[PDB]
This record gives C-alpha cells, sequence and structure tokens, in this order.
C-alpha cells in the first residue's frame, strides 16, 4: 500500500542467501575489488530498477488512456513488454524472466538444504534437499504472496540480524596466525565473484511485482534506491568482516556459517535464514506458477493447485542434481541475470522511447541530474555493453568453467557439496 511497505519489500527481496556466499566472492575478488563491485552493481541495479519502473508506468498510462481495465490483475513484466514493444519482445522477456525465476527458486531450495545441515548434520545435504523440496512443493496450494506484508518487514529483520551476526562474530573471533589473504589469483575466480555480486544486485526480476502493490508507483524510483542503500549497509560489513577473519579459507567454504563456531546465535541465524528462504522461494515461484497456469489455460483450488506440480518437479530435480551452493549463483548470474535484469530492461527502455512522438509525449522526462535523454541513453548503452562483455562474456566463461570444475571434483547428485 504505502511507500513504507514497498521499501520493506524491496529491502527484503533483494538478498535472501547471497548474504552467505558474499564472503566467498570476496575471497576470490579481494577486499578492494569486492567493495568496488558491490557499490558499482548496487548503483547499476538501482538504475535498472528505475528503468523498469519507467517502462511499467509508461505501459500503464498507455493502457489507461485507452480505458483498459486489467480486470484487477498484476501487470507482469512480459505483459508490459508485449504491450510496449511487440510479441517478439514478449517471448524474449517471458523466457528469460521465467527461466531466471525457476533457477532462483532452485537456488533458494539449495540454500535451505545447505543451511539446515549446520543445525543438524545427522543427515546429508541431499536428504535435507528432499525434505525441503517437499516443504516447498507444499507451497503450490498457496495462491499468491503479494497479499502479505509481514513476510516483508519480518524478512528484512531476519536479513539484518544475519548480517550483523556475521559481522560481530567475525570481528570477535579474530583472524588466526595461519590466515592468508590472497587477492586475485586467477581470472576465473575473480570473475566468478564479480558475477556473484552481479547476481546479488539488480532487482531479481521482481520489480513490477513489488511495484503493482503501490498506490503511487512513481516513488518506487527513490524507494528502491534507499532500499539498495540499506542492503549495501547490510552486506558490505558482513562480507568484509567475514573475509578479514577467514581469508583464503572461504574459497572452499561457500556458506559463511560453515566456518563460524557453532553457538546459540549461529543456530538463530540459521533458523532465520531458513525461514527467509522458505518465503523467498514462494515469492519467486508464485510468478512462475501464474505463467504456467496461463500457458496451460488453467489460470482463471485443489484441482488447480495439483496442476502446479509440473513446475515444482524441474525445481526439485535441479536442486538435487546441482547442490553447488556458491557457484550456482555465479552461473545463473552470468547466464540469466545479465540478460533478465540488466540488458533486457535497458534495451527495452532504449527502444520504447526511440521514436520521436513516443519520447515527446512520455509520462515523465528523465531527471536532469542524469543529463536528460542523452545521459539516460548513454547510461543504458554503457550498462548493456558492460553487462555483456563482463557480465556475460568474461563472467559467463569464468562461472561456467568454475561450475564444470565443481562437477568434475564433486560429481552429480553429490551427498556433500562441501563437508570438510
Ligand atoms: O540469492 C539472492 O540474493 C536472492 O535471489 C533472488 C532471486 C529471485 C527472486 C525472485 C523473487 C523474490 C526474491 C528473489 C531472490
Amino acid at each position: 500500500g504505502s511507500v513504507y511497505d514497498a521499501w520493506f519489500s524491496c529491502a527484503s527481496n533483494q538478498v535472501a542467501q547471497v548474504l552467505l556466499t558474499l564472503p566467498y566472492s570476496f575471497s576470490q575478488l579481494g577486499m578492494m575489488s569486492g567493495i568496488l563491485f558491490q557499490l558499482f552493481y548496487g548503483l547499476m541495479g538501482s538504475w535498472t530498477a528505475y528503468l523498469i519502473s519507467v517502462l511499467y508506468v509508461e505501459y500503464r498510462t498507455r493502457k489507461e488512456r485507452e480505458k483498459f481495465d486489467f480486470r484487477n490483475h498484476v501487470i507482469q513484466w512480459f505483459e508490459v513488454l508485449d504491450g510496449l514493444l511487440g510479441k517478439h519482445w514478449r517471448n524474449l522477456g517471458l523466457i528469460f524472466n521465467c527461466t531466471f525465476l525457476l533457477f532462483g527458486s532452485v537456488i533458494q531450495l539449495i540454500a535451505c538444504a545447505s543451511n539446515i545441515y549446520y543445525i543438524n548434520d545427522k543427515l546429508d545435504k541431499r536428504t535435507w534437499t528432499y525434505i525441503f523440496g517437499a516443504c516447498c512443493a507444499t507451497t503450490v496450494f498457496i495462491p499468491s504472496f503479494h497479499n502479505y506484508r509481514i513476510w516483508s518487514f519480518l524478512g528484512l529483520a531476519m536479513t539484518t540480524y544475519t548480517s550483523w551476526y556475521l559481522t560481530i562474530a567475525s570481528l570477535l573471533h579474530g583472524q588466526a596466525e595461519d590466515v592468508k589473504h590472497s587477492g586475485p589469483t586467477t581470472m576465473v575466480l575473480y570473475f566468478t565473484g564479480a558475477t556473484n555480486i552481479l547476481y546479488t544486485f539488480g532487482g531479481h526480476a521482481v520489480t513490477v511485482e513489488i511495484m503493482h502493490a503501490m498506490w503511487k508507483p512513481q516513488k518506487f524510483k527513490a524507494i528502491y534506491l534507499l532500499a539498495t542503500i540499506y542492503v549495501l549497509t547490510l552486506t558490505l560489513p558482513s562480507a568484509s568482516a567475514v573475509y578479514w577473519a577467514f581469508g583464503d579459507k572461504l574459497l572452499t567454504h561457500s556458506n559463511a556459517l560453515s566456518l563460524l563456531p557453532k553457538t546459540g546465535f549461529r543456530d538463530t541465524a540459521v533458523i532465520l535464514m531458513l525461514i527467509h528462504q522458505f518465503i523467498t522461494f514462494g515469492f519467486a515461484s508464485t510468478p512462475l506458477y501464474f505463467v504456467w497456469e496461463k500457458l496451460i489455460g488453467v489460470h482463471e483450488m485443489f484441482k488447480r493447485a495439483m496442476a502446479r506440480l509440473p513446475v515444482v518437479v524441474p525445481i526439485w530435480f535441479l536442486a538435487i542434481i546441482f547442490p553447488f551452493f556458491g557457484p550456482i549463483n555465479s552461473a545463473v548470474g552470468s547466464l540469466l541475470v545479465s540478460f533478465t535484469v540488466y540488458i533486457i530492461p535497458a534495451l527495452a527502455h532504449m527502444l520504447t522511447f526511440a521514436p520521436a512522438p513516443s519520447r515527446e509525449n512520455a509520462v515523465e522526462r528523465p531527471p536532469r541530474v542524469v543529463g536528460g535523454w542523452m545521459g539516460t541513453y548513454c547510461i543504458n548503452i554503457f550498462v548493456v555493453v558492460w553487462v555483456f562483455v563482463v557480465g556475460f562474456g568474461f563472467g559467463g566463461w569464468a562461472s561456467m568453467v568454475n561450475f564444470v570444475r565443481q562437477i568434475d571434483t564433486f560429481g552429480l547428485f553429490t551427498k556433500c557439496y562441501q563437508c570438510p
């Protein structure tokens, strides 16, 4: 409803599990490179979210001027792109967005399986993956997740507690005499960490879904920027402290909770993170469930809910076969996020306002602080070029080499991804 709910949603849906793999990224990038990449990608993700908001507002105004009703349904990103640029862009956006959301849900299932292992190690991470895959498949019966605001302003508290626990525990533990702090050793690890940060920031393809619930979506531009600033405040200290403490040992420990000594605070952090990803999975899979039902023609509950199972099976199977907690994030970030969250929105923004009449009669001009249309187009071109050459090319090469390396050394359907 109000702007506060939107801010909470943006701050809680921005980081779910990357808060635990961020120190692993730092162990590959180094302190300076990691900090610079997080800040640069935070700014770039805020910019892309602003572009997505501009496109959503433009589409909504273009439809209201024609007295379109929408029959009270969320205007999904593919619908906006269809109505604003054509059917080919509809297909492109739909495919990329749905694939990224499916892989993100897989990522949350893997994160839950990995996290629970550190409260109860009596069962291998694969058994935990089975159990939590069943628990997540239970979410099919839930129609939607937009209606809930508790799940936002509680998940933000859980993320804040986890980040501050990481920071304080790392600072108190202190680095041992045998610690080592090696910066960039090989470009593969460096670009894997950079791609993990890229995955961390950007919006996670849920911008329009966090925006439809707002009374006045025009303020989302600033709301998401402030939420990103708060998320940076959360992530920078935790990652920096965890790296400063356990430098060069995080390379083989993707999860940051595998290193810290077990205690009541660590158990609380694990429980809160599990409860946070159990809601992030739902908030990321509801969009997939809606599109699945729309394609199969079932969308208009037990009979309808049972029709959502074919969406769970790909998610449940993918988590089991590839439990690679850390490198999966880099792989998805380079292959899917680079297009889903950065390149595709920028290209859509450039094409939508390319025609002169469309640019002149737009709902709102870009801010003069960013140089108006000229500066907006320059920034969009830079974002596209950067996220392509580094996010996709170098990032894709490094992330896929690392993923194949994990497959080589641990195999498929591995019991432990890492239990040193
Ligand atoms: O691991 C991370 O930082 C989080 O990733 C994601 C990815 C897609 C999402 C889609 C919807 C809601 C939350 C989402 C979180």
